[PDB]
């Protein structure tokens, strides 16, 4: 997540989202940075059924070690519209943050945003990711991807850090 000024952007969420299809792990191909330097270039996701909702589990190995984040998300309102919730609860803490799906095909990518406020300056926290079934993005997908960052009003493209999955980025140790 990225720092602001001002109000988080008015996002058009797809309204042809496919619930189904939330499934099996997607590979995080491209996100912003977060502060601190904590990230990162070898980071997937895995989802599972967990009732109505979808339990997300990622993966992450930043600087030698696996870190690992788990939370479940359901829909705001109708599945097809991709607002969705996810929820996080550590102890007697729970936090449940709204999330867009940006853009989808249902089957090779999904590229997802949410936004915060500051509750001290008048700004945000902005994050952006790009999940692809594979672990490069070629031909259509790749083609549809690079076309919405580069269209979209609310994603600064230069801000993004790329993973590789090379062996020097996911090895643990
Ligand atoms: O997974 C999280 O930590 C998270 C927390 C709040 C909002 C979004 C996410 C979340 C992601 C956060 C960072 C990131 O680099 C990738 C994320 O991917 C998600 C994918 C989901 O389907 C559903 C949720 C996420």
């Amino acid at each position: 997540d990225v720092y602001h000024d001002g109000a988080c952007p008015e996002v058009k969420p797809v309204d042809n989202f496919d619930w189904s299809q939330y499934h099996g792990k997607w590979w995080e191909v491209a996100k912003y940075p977060s502060p601190n330097g904590k990230y990162g270039k070898c980071g997937w996701a895995e989802y599972t059924p967990e009732g109505k909702s979808v339990k997300v589990s990622r993966y992450d190995v930043i600087h030698g070690k696996e870190y690992f984040m788990e939370g479940t998300a359901y829909p705001v309102g109708d599945s097809k519209i991709g607002k969705i919730y996810h929820s996080r609860t550590v102890g007697g803490y729970t936090r449940k943050t709204v999330f867009n799906v940006l853009s989808t095909d249902n089957k090779n990518y999904i590229i997802g945003y949410s936004c915060r406020y500051d509750e001290d300056k008048k700004g945000h926290w902005d994050h952006v990711w790009v999940l692809s079934r594979s672990m490069v993005l070629t031909g259509e997908a790749k083609t549809a991807v690079e076309n919405y960052l580069i269209g979209s009003p609310v994603v600064d493209s230069q801000k993004l850090v790329y993973s590789d999955f090379s062996e020097a980025a996911c090895k643990v140790n």
